[PDB]
């Protein structure tokens, strides 16, 4: 038993990272109209709530949203019926 030269060969090779961001929708939360224009509150990827941003419908790329939005205020708004 002795050490003289301990020749170690292994091959891993393991390259896979990248550095990139992107701004995704995530959900529609609130929606306002002013001055004959509507708007709505989207949220990048990784933008915190308080880093919400309103835009307007004309860029809203994404009316099926809306669409399941309006299902949950009316629940939230009271009037079924009577308008």
């Amino acid at each position: 038993g002795s050490h003289m030269g301990k020749k170690t060969k292994r091959t891993a090779d393991s390259s896979s990272s990248e550095d990139e961001e992107e701004y995704v929708v995530e959900k529609v939360l609130d929606r306002r109209m002013v001055k004959g224009q509507v708007e709505y509150l989207l949220k990048w990827k990784g933008f915190s709530e308080e880093h919400n941003t309103w835009e307007p419908e004309k860029n809203l790329d994404c009316p099926e949203l809306i669409s399941e939005f309006m299902k949950k205020y009316k629940k939230m708004k009271e009037g079924e019926n009577n308008k």
